[PDB]
């Protein structure tokens, strides 16, 4: 089950609104049944000349572990979209290991405001996708998205309820990690 490729970023999405403070994903939907782990994620995205890099952190609810990212690309011309090349780093963010670059992600920005966002990933590893995730963010952990988030949900043709909440899965994050 590879990435679907049908995703286009939003147009007139206001770059500011995403590339904004902290993101908590607090609703993702993975279309492959084939996963059973959970995850809470949070991250750091910011943008200088088209030029993206953010600091990513992820939970494994099922695992009780964690693993913290450095990813960076470059803006599409297109849209609000970019594919990334990520090294991972320890909750230091000293780098444990430099990018591998037969990986990447794809990440879509489908709606964004001041409180909220929807966004596509599509994770690559060398042949492999991950299969497509899409997650609602927002900048407040076990907030509710806004009304706008929630009609991009629809409107790129998924049903919320079909989503995971992570609000309730005893996330353990790293608010040292993601904040500036
Ligand atoms: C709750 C939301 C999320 C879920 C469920 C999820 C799920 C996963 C899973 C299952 C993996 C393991 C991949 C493997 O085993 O090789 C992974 C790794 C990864 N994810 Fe996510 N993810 C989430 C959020 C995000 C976000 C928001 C981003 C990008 C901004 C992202 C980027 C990555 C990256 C870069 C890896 C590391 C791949 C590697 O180690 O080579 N993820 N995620």
């Amino acid at each position: 089950m590879d990435c679907s490729t049908n995703i286009s970023p939003k147009q007139g999405l206001d770059k500011a609104k995403y590339f904004s403070g902290k993101w908590y994903v607090t609703h993702f939907l993975d279309k492959d049944p084939q996963v059973t782990d959970q995850y809470c994620s949070s991250f750091t995205p910011r943008e200088s000349d088209g030029t993206v890099k953010e600091a990513l952190y992820h939970y494994n609810a099922n695992k009780k572990t964690s693993f913290y990212n450095i990813g960076e690309g470059k803006l599409e011309s297109s849209g609000l979209q970019y594919t990334a090349k990520y090294k991972t780093v320890d909750k230091k963010k000293a780098v444990l290991k430099e990018a591998d670059e037969k990986n990447s992600y794809t990440l879509t920005v489908l709606e964004a405001d001041d409180s909220s966002a929807l966004v596509h990933i599509c994770l690559r590893e060398g042949s492999k996708d991950l299969g497509d995730l899409y997650t609602v963010l927002t900048h407040q952990k076990d907030a509710e998205p806004s009304a706008k988030v929630k009609s991009a949900v629809t409107q790129a043709g998924l049903q919320l309820s079909q989503f995971v909440g992570t609000k309730d899965l005893g996330c353990q994050y790293d608010d040292q990690f993601t904040s500036l």
